[PDB]
């Protein structure tokens, strides 16, 4: 709503007109966005908006733009792990018309 790239703003509108939540919801109030689903978060929201089908393309690309997700771990015992794809941006949020802009390929 003011000069923002395509992309995010679809991010915006895919994270929400409750279309999705099981494959992407928010996580606690609204601040980040969780991705519980992978596979079947794949090939139905990516095509009909980029075309592009695959999955670890829209993954990958995620860095390019400068994303951190919080599953890494690497090192744990308790349950947990399930296809836990998190996601944290310090700059994603709800109304915020001023996180954007300041957004885009390294």
């Amino acid at each position: 709503g003011s000069g923002v790239p395509a992309f995010l703003a679809k991010l915006w509108r895919l994270v929400d007109d409750a279309d999705t939540n099981r494959l992407i919801c928010w996580t606690k109030d609204g601040q980040s966005f969780v991705i519980q689903n992978q596979a079947q978060f794949a090939k139905e929201l990516l095509p009909l908006n980029y075309k592009h089908n695959n999955m670890a393309s829209f993954i990958r690309q995620l860095n390019m733009y400068g994303f951190h997700k919080i599953t890494s771990i690497d090192n744990g015992g308790l349950r947990f792990d399930r296809d836990e794809i998190e996601f944290s941006h310090p700059f994603f949020k709800r109304n915020s018309p001023f996180l954007l802009d300041q957004i885009k390929r390294k």
